[PDB]
C-alpha cells in the first residue's frame, strides 16, 4: 500500500494520534501526516534553546566557556550529569551538550535562565521564520502534554523546517551549525526511536522526548550512505494521561516512510 495508508494503520491500532513530517532535501519533496496539528514537543525543545544560547555565541567568543553554578536547589526530576557537578561548575559548551545528548532537564533550564525565560527562546523562533513554534514553561512541567494544552507545542512540519534550517540551512553560522549537528550525532536516548527504524550504517543525529500521556516524540536528521539528507519529526500522543510510552511507534514511523530511500 502508499506510505499514507500505512501510518493511518498504524494510527488506529496504537490507540493514539501520530504526527509525522518528513523532508527529503535531494528534490524538498515532503511526506506529511498531521504535520499542520498541535503536539507537545517535551524534550524536543531542548534543541531550541541550545540553538539560541549557540546563535548567542556568534557574537561573543567567551560565552560558551563562561561557567555556571550548579545549585542542589536547581536540580529537578531527572538530571544524570548536572547531579554530578553539586557545588561545582558547568560551562554552557558543557549545559548544551547534557540538555541534547543526555536530555538533562536542570542544564536546559540552565539555558533559559541564562537566555531571560521560555518567551526568549520563542522569540528566537520568531527570527527564524518559524511561526508556529511556542516555548511557555521550564522543565520539567513542559512535559504535561495535555491534550487541547497550546503551551510548550508545535506541528510537525514547523519543526521539521526550522530542524532542517538549524542543521543545514541559513539559521546559524557554520561553526555553530557543525557544533549542533556534532552534539545531535552524539545524542545517547534514541536507540530505540527513530534510529531503530533505519539502517544502522545510516549516520543519525536526533532528539527525543518523553512526558505524560504517552508522549513519545524523536527529532531527527538523517545522513544517507548515498543519497541526500533527510530531515523527519515523529510526535505521538496518547488520550489517557498514564499511558506508556511507544517508542517502537516511532520506529515503526520511520522505516514506513523511509521505505525506498
Ligand atoms: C523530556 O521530555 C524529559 N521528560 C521527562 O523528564 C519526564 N519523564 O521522563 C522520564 C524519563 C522520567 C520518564 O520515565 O518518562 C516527564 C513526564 S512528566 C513531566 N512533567 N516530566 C526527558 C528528560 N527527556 S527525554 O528526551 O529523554 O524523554
Amino acid at each position: 500500500n502508499s506510505v499514507q495508508q500505512q501510518l493511518e494503520a498504524l494510527e488506529k491500532s496504537s490507540g493514539g494520534r501520530l504526527g509525522v513530517a518528513l523532508i527529503n532535501t535531494a528534490d524538498n519533496s515532503q511526506i506529511l501526516y498531521r504535520a499542520d496539528e498541535r503536539f507537545a514537543m517535551c524534550s524536543t525543545s531542548k534543541v531550541m534553546a541550545a540553538a539560541a544560547v549557540l546563535k548567542q555565541s556568534e557574537s561573543d567568543k567567551h560565552l560558551l566557556n563562561q561557567r555556571v553554578e550548579i545549585k542542589k536547589s536547581d536540580l529537578v526530576n531527572y538530571n544524570p550529569i548536572a547531579e554530578k557537578h553539586v557545588n561545582g561548575t558547568m560551562t554552557l559548551a558543557e549545559l548544551g551538550a547534557a540538555a541534547l545528548q543526555y536530555s538533562d532537564n536542570t542544564a536546559m533550564n540552565k539555558l533559559i535562565a541564562h537566555l531571560g525565560g521560555p518567551d526568549k527562546v520563542t522569540a528566537f523562533a520568531r527570527s527564524l521564520g518559524d511561526e508556529t513554534f511556542r516555548l511557555d514553561r521550564t522543565a520539567p512541567t513542559l512535559n504535561t502534554a495535555i491534550p487541547g494544552d497550546p503551551r510548550d507545542t508545535t506541528t510537525p512540519l514547523a519543526m521539521a523546517q526550522t530542524l532542517k534550517n538549524l542543521t543545514l540551512g541559513k539559521a546559524l553560522a557554520e561553526t555553530q551549525r557543525a557544533q549542533l549537528v556534532t552534539w545531535l550525532k552524539g545524542n545517547t536516548t534514541g536507540s530505540a526511536s527513530i534510529r531503530a527504524g533505519l539502517p544502522k550504517s545510516w549516520v543519525v543525529g536526533d532528539k527525543t522526548g518523553s512526558g505524560d500521556y504517552g508522549t513519545t516524540n524523536d527529532i531527527a536528521v538523517i545522513w544517507p550512505e548515498n543519497h541526500a539528507p533527510l530531515v523527519l519529526v515523529t510526535y505521538f500522543t496518547q488520550p489517557e494521561q498514564k499511558a506508556e510510552n511507544r517508542n517502537d511507534i516511532l520506529a515503526a514511523a520511520a522505516k514506513i516512510v523511509t521505505h525506498g530511500f
